[PDB]
């Protein structure tokens, strides 16, 4: 978390980070770039992982980026980049002070062409996501028409039964809100998850209906 961090505690970080990001984007084995960790927590200029995304799958970008949130307590920044015939998502620690080529940030709909770098965060995640209680932000990326360019859609998503969802958050409420009101927030989620993986499994695996 700063250029004086341990190794040691730098290695458990990067370990956990990446094994997270398989685990939350549903990576195959082969589709995670992962940078050195002894790169971890100094030049900000590198990633820690590049995830190698396919075309028409369901990503789920806002929930990882508060994860790595909730580990690291910085700011991260995930940069989609155009390689040709992939996207990759390039996941930094915090966001980098110079990159390779121009950079601006997501909205809803994006047209992503090589040797562009489009950035997302949570603040505009934040910006673009509806007001209801509980979506996540998914991403897609989409074969343009054109060659050598992606489209990449931001989608809110909420739970298959509201039921099923309201069940699992009792379970939540009974190992406890840092919301408005004493409600549950994701930072929330992420402490109890911390302690009940079992129960992280149960959410994102719920978390499959795209809404109106």
């Amino acid at each position: 978390g700063s250029h004086m961090a341990s190794m040691e505690m730098n290695k458990v970080l990067h370990q956990d980070l990446v094994q997270a990001t398989r685990r939350i984007l549903k990576l195959g084995p082969s589709e995670l770039r992962v940078t050195d960790a002894g790169l971890i927590c100094k030049n900000p200029n590198y990633s820690v992982c590049d995830a190698m995304l396919k075309t028409d799958t369901v990503y789920c970008v806002e929930y990882l980026l508060s994860y790595w949130e909730s580990r690291t307590d910085h700011v991260p920044c995930f940069i989609f980049k155009n390689t040709g015939c992939a996207v990759s998502l390039c996941c930094f620690v915090r966001a980098p002070v110079k990159l390779v080529s121009p950079a601006r940030h997501v909205g809803e709909f994006n047209v992503l062409k090589v040797n562009e770098s489009l950035i997302v965060t949570l603040k505009d995640i934040e910006e673009i996501k509806p007001s209801a209680y509980g979506v996540l932000t998914k991403c897609v990326v989409r074969k343009s028409n054109s060659a050598s360019v992606f489209n990449i859609e931001l989608i809110a998503f909420g739970p298959e039964n509201e039921g099923e969802y309201e069940n699992l958050l009792r379970e939540l409420y009974a190992k406890k809100g840092s919301g408005s009101g004493g409600s549950l927030t994701l930072h929330d989620l992420h402490d109890i998850f911390r302690e009940h993986p079992e129960l992280e499994l149960k959410y994102l695996n719920m978390m499959k209906m795209a809404i109106t």
